[PDB]
């Protein structure tokens, strides 16, 4: 680089996109608007004679039927029309067998990057382990670390520990390549001052772990928050679209994540001169995110929907669409889903839905509230669409690993919920008289594992939050798509099996 000149860097990302390539139920979102945003970018940073580089920190795959049912492929086209120029893998890419993958990695324009994933028989890496960019004269160079947590078609494959192959690589990189910025783009999740509790070490420890800012910055991903610090080793709680956001550093690394969906686009304006590589603004921005006064109103100026996305896309969306009509099963009865019976008492839907739940996640038993089924299954062929109209809503597949006591204490809470209400429970594996789980009595020192909703995992309807503690795991899969897979591998399906035979009363 020329000596003592500042160059002008602009670092866009994004990260745990999860199929959301097209707009939500209220218009939010979607990658056409993501591309009309970039474009200015782009135009604004060009006319001033600066640099852009848009990164994504992995979890492209799995959230949405129309993008799960076509391999994502309407997702990495329209990632290659907005620009990307490189992606972490995350867990996510790995909920299809290899050779998917390989696939959508013909169909990126840009590099899918893992330095940390090995194959156990050769020892050799299965991808690139860092990409180069060139901008003006500086030498840029992108890392890609992914969660070791993913092994949750791992035969040959080892996921080495993120935070060692990140130095292993800086080193080969500063004898080899000697770049003047390396940005790592991870997806492992930020955890307030590195307390990763049972899930795997991510950008804190590592960045902690590192020698002192030998990376400009972590474009994270995983734990799909917006990561705005409130006070020091400490995110903001329920931060605030449009409002101000402050990146987290720790021994002079930034760290950044985007939170979700396509919701927000980050920017990181640097400065770099003389080997010193200086933030001099950050900036999370929502991508038409509106807020729910009732109305739903934008929290900023609207964004226009790229026409040439939207023409890539509308093929997609239209055949995923009709693809959700294609039957995946049969059942030999009705499943009942009637809110006037959900609310009131136990019903072979909930316990189906919850039979799924723990199928996925591999729960000692399960429960929900029954405001969240939404409807009835009549006899007969079974399309997706039918399912859809059930579990809605998109929550996600979470699971608990908790000790005898505290399955007492939570079940004890939640046998308050009240029937006539939504927040009335749903059990399965559960059998008791308010005034055992699989049978067997709940022994106190014990380790069982519960699946649930994010929903109630977190509070909703008032139920106990499971949300911040040890052993607890959000998966990432959806509600619908849990029920979907459980039903198409049960098919034909026998409401026999899962009508409730009284086990849980009052
Ligand atoms: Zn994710
Ligand atoms: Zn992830
Ligand atoms: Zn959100
Ligand atoms: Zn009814």
């Amino acid at each position: 680089y020329e000596q003592d000149k500042t160059y002008k860097i602009t670092v866009l990302h994004t990260n745990d996109h999860h199929g959301h390539f097209w707009r939500n139920e209220y218009g939010e979102y979607g990658l056409a608007a993501q591309k009309t945003l970039v474009d200015g970018i782009r135009k604004e940073v060009a006319a001033e004679g600066g640099s852009v580089l848009l990164l994504s920190g992995g979890d492209i795959n799995t959230g949405v039927p129309e993008s799960d049912l076509q391999d994502a492929e309407p997702d990495f086209r329209g990632m290659n029309l907005v620009g990307y120029d490189a992606m972490a893998i995350g867990n996510h890419e790995f909920d299809n067998p290899l050779t998917v993958l390989r696939q959508q990695e013909k169909w990126a324009k840009f590099p899918l990057l893992s330095a940390n994933i090995y194959q156990k028989s050769t020892g050799e890496r299965l991808f690139k382990p860092w990409a180069l960019f060139k901008r003006q004269d500086l030498k840029i160079a992108v890392i890609g670390l992914t969660t070791d947590d993913t092994a949750k078609y791992f035969t040959d494959i080892e996921f080495r520990k993120p935070a060692d192959e990140a130095k292993l690589v800086i080193q080969e990189l500063q004898q080899t390549e000697k770049p003047d910025i390396i940005i790592a783009a991870t997806h492992m999740g930020h955890y307030d001052n590195g307390e990763h509790g049972s899930n795997a070490p991510g950008d804190v420890e590592m960045a902690r772990a590192l020698p002192a800012g030998s990376l400009a910055m972590i474009v994270g991903g995983h734990s799909q928050d917006p990561v705005c610090m409130a006070a020091e080793n400490k995110k903001q709680v329920d931060y605030v679209p449009g409002t101000p956001c402050k990146p987290d550093q720790q021994n002079g690394i930034w760290i950044v994540q985007a939170h979700e969906w396509g919701k927000y686009v980050g920017r990181a304006d640097f400065e770099f001169r003389n080997g010193e590589m200086k933030m001099v603004n950050y900036q999370l921005i929502p991508v038409n995110l509106k807020k729910k006064v009732s109305e739903r109103v934008l929290y900023t100026p609207e964004i226009a929907e790229n026409q040439q996305m939207i023409s890539l896309l509308s093929p997609f969306q239209n055949k995923g669409k009709a693809q959700l009509e294609v039957k995946i099963g049969e059942t030999n009865g009705r499943l009942e889903g009637d809110r006037d019976k959900v609310r009131f008492v136990q019903t072979n839907m909930g316990r189906l839905i919850l039979a799924a739940q723990m199928d996925r996640t591999g729960a000692d038993f399960a429960v929900m509230s029954g405001g969240g089924i939404r409807d009835s299954i009549e006899a007969g062929d079974i399309s997706y669409k039918n399912v859809l109209k059930v579990q809605p809503f998109g929550n996600v597949v979470v699971y608990a690993d908790m000790t005898g006591k505290e399955v007492i204490d939570y079940l004890t809470a939640v046998a308050q919920m009240k029937p006539d209400s939504g927040a009335y429970p749903q059990f399965a594996n559960v059998s008791f008289v308010a005034k055992k789980i699989k049978g067997e009595p709940v022994d106190p020192a014990k380790t069982y594992r519960m699946a649930t909703l994010n929903f109630n995992a977190t509070g909703g309807d008032g139920y106990p939050r499971l949300d911040n503690k040890p052993g607890y795991v959000n998966t990432g899969f959806i509600d619908a798509e849990v029920l979907k897979a459980y039903i198409q591998k049960s098919s034909p399906l026998d409401v026999s099996v899962y009508e409730p035979k009284g086990e849980v009363s009052w």
